[PDB]
């Protein structure tokens, strides 16, 4: 159900974190998880998910397919979108039920309305343990190697990503604190 890795148009047209983007309906989700059964090796796994939100797409593949009983994980999503509200509370509760799973999250943007209640799903989110955090420069670098087809060109930033990145941190830090 997890392609392997994306298309590089599509990579740069759905993680750009200008205001432009702001009008992309899809979500997208990278991720790679360290799987942790105890006294065997550890195992790894990546993969790249789309829009049922994204999230649901990967919590419903992991649920059927992965988890396994004397497993721990350690997953980081990388996430074009940050979750919506109801996106939020699912993976919300779903890390309640599940404490052998560790999530982080890096999102390229925040959201398109300051509603509350996305900010509520974020702190919601946060206060099960989930680390939320924006995606900087080194992590949409870590993407382009890993979850797109790069044919070994090296990323390029578009102009403004790190200006975006400070601003997007600000309203994250405020939501969160």
């Amino acid at each position: 159900n997890p392609m392997e890795a994306m298309d590089p148009h599509i990579f740069y047209f759905h993680f750009k974190n200008l205001r432009k983007a702001y009008g992309r309906n899809e979500s997208w989700l990278c991720f790679t998880m360290e799987v942790v059964k105890h006294h065997s090796p550890v195992s790894w796994k990546r993969g790249v998910f789309r829009n049922r939100h994204a999230e649901r797409c990967f919590l419903s593949w992991f649920a059927d397919d992965i988890l396994s009983p004397n497993t721990n994980y350690e997953v980081t999503w990388y996430t074009s979108w940050s979750p919506c509200p109801e996106c939020a509370g699912e993976v919300a509760e779903f890390l309640a039920r599940h404490s052998n799973v560790n999530l982080t999250i890096k999102t390229a943007r925040l959201y398109y309305f300051d509603d509350t209640d996305y900010q509520e799903g974020l702190r919601s989110l946060s206060q099960e343990g989930a680390s939320v955090e924006i995606m900087g420069y080194k992590d949409f670098k870590y993407c382009w190697e890993n979850f797109v087809y790069n044919d070994d060109e090296p990323f390029k930033p578009w102009d403004g990503l790190d200006y975006n990145f400070l601003d997007l941190d600000s309203k994250l830090q405020e939501i969160l604190e």
